[PDB]
């Protein structure tokens, strides 16, 4: 998954991007849910919210390190495809 870091701006241009709903606003920073985040896989080539963030701070999360196979089942059981 990726995770949204301290430096987020709450600038809100991520949110309507992610095609899972994975973006939500927290109480002081944007927030990703993991469950959601399949870095893109099965819908973008790249992060859609990485393209649009206007200070690069949605980077991959250390705490949940997945591979293409499992973020393409994440797709397949969010999506049902
Ligand atoms: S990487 Fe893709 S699935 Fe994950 S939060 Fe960003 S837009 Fe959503
Ligand atoms: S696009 Fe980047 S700065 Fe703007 S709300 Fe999303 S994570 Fe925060």
């Amino acid at each position: 998954s990726l995770k949204i870091t301290d430096d987020c701006i709450n600038c809100d241009v991520c949110e309507p991007e992610c095609p899972n709903g994975a973006i939500s606003q927290g109480e002081e920073i944007y927030v990703i849910d993991p469950n959601l985040c399949t870095e893109c896989v099965g819908h973008y080539d790249e992060p859609q919210c990485q393209q649009v963030c206007p200070v690069d701070c949605i980077p991959l999360d250390d705490a949940n390190v997945e591979s293409k196979d499992q973020l393409m089942e994440k797709y397949r059981k969010i999506t049902g495809k």
